[PDB]
């Protein structure tokens, strides 16, 4: 039971944000939805800052999927989409952390992609910035793993939210082939599979992982 | 809940079998702890039969771990590793899976071992013998994703329990120095952690998982 | 350059046995074709011990792709799959290894599967073996390197070869798919890009490379 | 053989670098040794355009390794680290694929890091830049497959070179037990089986290779 805890959750209606607050909310949890823009310089320490006591935090963080072929991609395009999901969860994991290190106690999940494990054939720029998350969580786990902390990403993809699986992609025909022939689970994995999974990986049972990248994603990528 | 469900453990007093047996238990489930011995042609489908209704198949399985080198060991040595960990495993799966995909439901479990993922420099016919176990998981789990049956593995290593981790092994000094350099959890697995996942990997919020194969080991292989 | 040195090619006339056989040749080596049916106790230990000098020992193995469903699998399917692509490789990487232990220089390179890699939907006890072998020259390669003697694996997929994909399997239309979303190079492997490859990992450029398993299958696993 | 191909290195004189350019010329290719500083918006795209034809971009990068804890780590210290690995790497490959795509053909070779693979201790920001640089060689792999152009990634540690293994760092206990507990090679890569597997991945006979990670460190990480 999470009874008591406080778990700040990032961009709360968006991407696993509402599916992670509800299932955090049944484990019985104090939930802490932030809905702040996160692009400024600063704005991820305010967010920490302001909320107190954490001892949850649950990095859902999300840009819509870019379709830009590699070579006609700006130089600002890059750095917008780093600074929306790579520059916030730095601040937000430096700003977090003392105060999980005192308690010598605490959780930190990136809700990451597995774009960063199997590249894909348009967002190359979306690729890396996920990619950065993904090996910043490792080595983060790694160095908190020696105060009792525990700090872990999951890779998701194919899972049903409102962001990349809305269900107007999910008519698509290419979609349909997406399924028959890269995911054994052969449908989506549902939005309270991945909360629950979440969920598990911040709760005692679940000290024994640290650092570690759990994909989520059917059988898509192993 | 697992409750008034069906959990067959193999080698329930060996390697994993206590822990999981409890932990099945304090989740509400009907526990079989099966103690045959599994060496002869037959054997593991005799222990399906005798059971009947299985919902959940926890394949529990170890040896001592061998000491050859590997151009001094014997084909009877290898064969007797095989029909120990892999003959076994195939004989109650196939034997499991008919009421699983009839009920179009159903979990099987393999208690398996990174040695697999990351070779050792003495258990070479061990870790051929754990490779065949994980192979066949991922690919029967391909297969029974199809009908709503999930399998999967654990592959853990550095987890407190009797087999491989008995306190003689935890005094030498080789093992103080293993967990320094390269458990990046700088302790053991604790045999309740492993095995509350190994319920999580049982339970309905679970059923995107097949084929899965999930490392626990404390950051010893990703 | 491979130039005086003696390179057996196990079943030459199959798999990558040609393209193999092909390679080292034209690299300047000895090579030993060898066409013995495997399938015996001992047949492996006699084809090595026939040879008499090894340098480099390439592991052909290979068999029909069985099409059976998991659950009916009989004990002697499994028992044959096993006989033929596991037990002789064990038999003939421990008869080699003694005189390149002695030497302190030499190379084994097995042509694995990446069925082991990536759960086929029919192949159950096809990618059970498959991932014996990669756990085993896993293993193998970490006790060897210890005495300069590099042990190493290709894990392969949608090479062109008369076994798996000879151009009746080509012309399917699954297959045309299976390519299109599947295998990002958009082609198959050619037999010589293959054949090379085995042919640099047999090379003294690659004496850094103990026990590591390379996928080869225009990114279908990575 | 590389004949008349046209081979630019960044950083020549730093990292792989020197061991590149030897190699590349040994294989008979006319080298541009860079050795621009690469901070600055625009300059890694100056240094393609100053050079006209590329056959084959080799990414060697690199920075001092940072000794930080990850909470004191400043937003500076983190913008420099990618300034320095990240940025420049994405202005070059965009700058060069457009003629690669026009001729369908050429190469690209990042010399990354398994750092990116395998969290460290200490390296939090390198660690993370270290990721970006993989999973956008990833998904450009797979971009640039379909026009005959091949992006592929070395990802390595524990090769002798001077900027992350100089003899000072070797002469340290510290090292000396980082090698005996977790490099099964048990000795350092040397830079020269480095850079031959950089040409060879930089060869016709590697055409079939697309987006693809390979690990060169001795086992550390598989
Ligand atoms: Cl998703
Ligand atoms: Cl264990
Ligand atoms: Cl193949
Ligand atoms: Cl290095």
């Amino acid at each position: 039971s999470l009874s008591g805890r406080r778990v700040l959750v990032t961009q709360a209606d968006a991407f696993m944000g509402p599916a992670l607050c509800d299932a955090f909310r049944a484990a019985g949890a104090e939930v802490v939805p932030d809905r702040s823009a996160l692009l400024e310089r600063g704005a991820g320490r305010a967010v920490i800052e302001a909320a107190g006591r954490i001892d949850v935090l649950v990095l859902n963080l999300a840009i819509p999927f870019p379709s830009t072929p590699v070579h006609q991609v700006s130089g600002g395009e890059w750095e917008t989409t780093f600074a929306a999901l790579v520059h916030p969860m730095r601040e937000m994991v430096a700003a977090v952390l003392p105060q999980m290190i005192e308690r010598k106690a605490g959780k930190i999940l990136l809700m990451g992609s597995a774009a960063a494990l199997r590249g894909p054939a348009l967002g190359s720029s979306y690729a890396a910035a996920r990619g950065a998350q993904l090996a910043y969580i490792q080595a983060v786990g790694v160095e908190a793993a020696a105060h009792g902390v525990q700090v872990n990403a999951i890779a998701q993809n194919f899972v049903e939210n409102p962001t990349y699986f809305p269900p107007e992609v999910q008519a698509t025909p290419a979609f349909k082939d997406r399924l028959k022939w890269q995911v054994p689970l052969g449908r989506l994995v549902t939005a309270d599979e991945d909360a629950s999974f979440a969920v598990y990986l911040c709760s005692e049972a679940a000290n024994c992982f640290v650092g570690q990248v759990f994909p989520v994603c059917g059988g898509w990528v192993n």
